């Protein structure tokens, strides 16, 4: 029936989410039932890798407290089980929101990107790269429910199981992330750095604007080959897109990470102001 983790409880009937490496249930605080949580647990179908990823996510999330990072309230790590008690975001993920809305207005995109940028400032200052940014890993919190403004929505980054520290004079080479949101250097099995995350942000923004990822293929292999053959990548951006947002997209969606927008440029882009 009811299972308990510290001061929190959940039942496995309340399944929120399922992946290869985690299973997520809705739960609540045992003493304040109105305080909702999401409890992330091992997926026993991939026991070893799931246990490893959840352990790593605990390590990273312990260091990252921010309004736009889904919060770790508590956790419980044992030899044969791992639980993470997470902030509950009632609005679901950005991918589903985009399906419902079809596209977002530039004003909404600005509101969401300002918030993503604030969380990315904290990762950058800590020397952490996320490596799995995609709309499914952006959660929305809508505390005001049906009576909420656009400004009311809070956006929060989730899933730090693939994140790592990267020393400023080093490069990463681990192949991870989701093919359609992976920087070209990542999917081509090359060395990469924090600018890979900036490509993924660019793809997320493009998808908000158009409803589609910017470069599509019938398979990851085919996407790799496409990136390998095309030295210049220009996403197809709708003609009515404002010039500042267009400039931002083109700077983020640079094939070559040397040419790509860097963090200081992203953080201070005028689109994020007005
Ligand atoms: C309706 C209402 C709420 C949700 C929801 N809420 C969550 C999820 C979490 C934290 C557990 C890790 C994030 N806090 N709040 N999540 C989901 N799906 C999901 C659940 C785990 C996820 N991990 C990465 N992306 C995920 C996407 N659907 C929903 C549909």
């Amino acid at each position: 029936g009811t299972e308990t983790v510290g001061k929190f409880e959940f039942s496995r009937k309340d399944l929120i989410g399922h992946g290869a490496f985690a299973v997520v249930f809705k739960g609540r605080h045992r003493a304040a039932h109105d305080l909702e949580v999401a409890v992330k647990c091992i997926n026993k179908k991939n026991l070893a890798k799931s246990q490893t990823l959840l352990g790593k996510e605990i390590k990273i999330l312990k260091e990252l407290k921010h309004e736009n990072i889904v919060a770790l309230y508590d956790f419980q790590e044992m030899a044969n089980s791992v639980y993470l008690v997470m902030e509950y975001c009632n609005g679901g993920d950005l991918a589903d929101y985009l399906h419902a809305m079809r596209t977002l207005s530039e004003d909404t995109i600005r509101l969401f990107l300002q918030q993503i940028a604030g969380a990315m400032r904290l990762l950058h200052s800590k020397g952490i790269i996320h490596r799995d940014l995609k709309p499914q890993n952006i959660l929305l919190s809508n505390p005001a429910g049906r009576r909420a403004n656009p400004n009311s929505i809070r956006v929060k980054i989730a899933d730090f199981g693939f994140a790592r520290y990267l020393q400023s004079n080093m490069m990463a080479a681990t192949l991870c992330g989701s093919p359609m949101y992976m920087a070209p250097e990542v999917i081509m099995s090359q060395h990469y750095d924090g600018k890979a995350d900036l490509w993924s942000i660019g793809t997320i923004v493009y998808q908000c604007l158009t409803g589609k990822a910017p470069f599509q293929a019938s398979s990851p292999q085919d996407l790799r080959l496409f990136y390998e053959k095309n030295k210049t990548l220009v996403p197809t951006i709708p003609r009515e897109t404002s010039a500042p947002l267009r400039q931002l997209l083109l700077a983020l969606l640079q094939r070559n990470h040397k040419d790509r927008m860097d963090f200081d440029e992203f953080f201070h882009h005028p689109f994020l102001d007005a």
